RNA sequence: AUCGCUGUGAAGAUGCAGUGUAUCCGCGGCUAGACGGAAAGACCCCGUGAACCUUUACUGUAGCUUUGCACUGGACUUUG
């Protein structure tokens, strides 16, 4: 009954409309910016929108290549 | 207009009966009677009366506790 917008979780998608505990919906998908419930008051907006998502969604995995080469150095000084 | 006695009597009499005493009226005292006064008996019984206490009386119930379903999610596994 949502909208799934990012893909690197265990289980989200983009394109499929699940169906999952009505918790899960109110706590976690909704408030993090990661879906919407399946209304039909901009459901023709989602279709006019489908090119600006492919772009920084693919930068997505681009912009941690660089960032990850700092991460495994181990230089903090305790 | 308020005696004793002995009987009688709702069964212990100033008042009934019979009979003895006894002029009329205070004051001071004493308490034997007036089943003296005081409190619609406290004991006892009664009431399909009450109240409050008790419990292993009856019926409940606050509180405590158990599980189901909500709030309440994902993710692998032991597992059917």
């Amino acid at each position: 009954e949502v909208i799934l917008l990012e893909k690197v979780a265990n289980l989200g998608n983009l394109g499929d409309k699940v169906n999952i505990k009505g918790g899960y919906a109110r706590n976690f998908l909704l408030p993090q910016g990661k879906a919407t419930v399946a209304t039909a008051e901009n459901v023709a907006a989602f279709e006019a929108r489908r090119a600006e998502l492919e772009k920084a969604a693919a930068e997505k995995k681009a912009a941690a290549e660089a960032r990850a080469a700092q991460l495994s150095e181990l230089v903090v000084t305790l």
